[PDB]
């Protein structure tokens, strides 16, 4: 496993050494957006949780193809704030409900270290 906790205060640094091979040697799920809300990396773990498979999803639209209980304002209203004032560290508890069995989770959004591109990182509770 690669060795990185969940909500680790210079988590965007230590994820920005790591390919998509490292990234899905994560405890943590792990998907990262560019600022439209594309996805450009998407982990195992995430795939376990939402049963989504990751090569699949990779260059879709999150808040409106893949996932839509986050077009919202607690969501995707949030997402949008930070991508704009380019700057986004929030924690939130969420229920992920499309097409799957409804799963509580720990959502933590960060701005990444390079410029146009966002974390979404996702954990059971
Ligand atoms: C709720 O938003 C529904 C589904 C879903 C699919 C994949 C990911 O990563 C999160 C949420």
């Amino acid at each position: 496993m690669e060795h990185v906790a969940f909500g680790s205060e210079d988590i965007e640094n230590t994820l920005a050494k790591m390919d998509d091979g490292q990234l899905d040697g994560l405890a943590f799920g792990a998907i990262q957006l560019d600022g439209d809300g594309n996805i450009l990396q998407y982990n195992a773990a995430e795939g376990d949780i939402t049963g989504r498979d990751p090569k699949q999803v990779i260059g879709k639209n999150f808040f409106k193809d893949v996932a839509p209980c986050t077009d919202s304002p607690e969501f995707y209203g949030k997402f949008k704030e930070g991508v704009a004032s380019g700057n986004l560290n929030t924690m939130f508890e969420y229920t992920f409900d499309y097409q799957m069995t409804p799963t509580k989770v720990k959502v933590h959004m960060k701005k990444a270290l390079s410029g146009d591109s966002y974390w979404v990182f996702v954990k059971r509770v």
